């Protein structure tokens, strides 16, 4: 599924994304347009060979298990194809972990790279 801006906001609101850990709706917004421009089913393989999952690009060396990562962990406790699914709620939970993990939203280079610092309230402008 290829969410839109304002339905992708409404979704992580009602599964409690919305200044989880401090981070308001449009770091999380903002984060999933620039790792998998709001598709779900996307996938990207890292040059080390874990591939990251879904709308928040979610990494199998350590989050999910893919069967095709040797060393990786599961600290999702989560198939990553689970992570593909219409539903966002596994990514979602799993996102709750990572940011939990110390580095808070650091963690997704691109938040890091393209979102921290920035105006991201544009992302949710105009949202109900
Ligand atoms: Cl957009
Ligand atoms: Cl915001
Ligand atoms: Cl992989
Ligand atoms: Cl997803
Ligand atoms: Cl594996
Ligand atoms: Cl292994
Ligand atoms: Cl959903
Ligand atoms: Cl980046």
């Amino acid at each position: 599924k290829v969410f839109g801006r304002c339905e992708l906001a409404a979704a992580m609101k009602r599964h409690g994304l919305d200044n989880y850990r401090g981070y308001s709706l449009g770091n999380w917004v903002c984060a999933a347009k620039f790792e998998s421009n709001f598709n779900t089913q996307a996938t990207n393989r890292n040059t080390d060979g874990s591939t990251d999952y879904g709308i928040l690009q979610i990494n199998s060396r350590w989050w999910c298990n893919d069967g095709r990562t040797p060393g990786s962990r599961n600290l999702c406790n989560i198939p990553c194809s689970a992570l593909l699914s219409s539903d966002i709620t596994a990514s979602v939970n799993c996102a709750k972990k990572i940011v939990s993990d110390g580095n808070g939203m650091n963690a997704w280079v691109a938040w890091r790279n393209r979102c921290k610092g920035t105006d991201v309230q544009a992302w949710i402008r105009g949202c109900r």
